[PDB]
């Protein structure tokens, strides 16, 4: 993958470190977490406005 | 929920904003964690003295 | 566990509390995954130099 080295390898210098490896996992693991959040967030506000009001909390349960 | 909507919102401005959905999730993860490793913990301190000796420790081995 | 129970022990005072179990169990969920990742990184790095360069990542995709 020619961008995804370049990603991993932070200084450049052409080669993957190993806390490059461990640092990209971890930033890796945080974004998938974050956006995942996101959108259950983005879910439950149905009128997108950037907050959940008691109604849509109200509205968000199944059983 | 009617408690649920407000512990989740703690300013207690009517609304649930992203950063309050991402600590509630935290502050959850966290207690849960807790909760469970002190069961096990009460649990292999037979004589519940909050302590685990070498012999309940070592009662607490099936295999 | 003779060995074991001197490990989680940390004070050496006999007895296991409850932090020392906490700590235990903190380090080793640690040190497994930082074994892990090791494993899958010097995997990767094929001549075992301790980089892993664009042709070693690049041998590194089966799809
Ligand atoms: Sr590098
Ligand atoms: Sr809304
Ligand atoms: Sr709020
Ligand atoms: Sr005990
Ligand atoms: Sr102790
Ligand atoms: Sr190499």
């Amino acid at each position: 993958a020619e961008a995804l080295f370049k990603e991993i390898d932070v200084n450049g210098d052409g080669a993957v470190s190993y806390e490059e490896v461990k640092a990209f996992v971890s930033k890796k693991r945080a974004i998938k977490n974050e956006q995942l959040l996101q959108l259950i967030f983005k879910s439950i506000d149905a009128d997108g406005n950037g907050e959940i009001d008691q109604n849509e909390f109200a509205k968000f349960y199944g059983s």
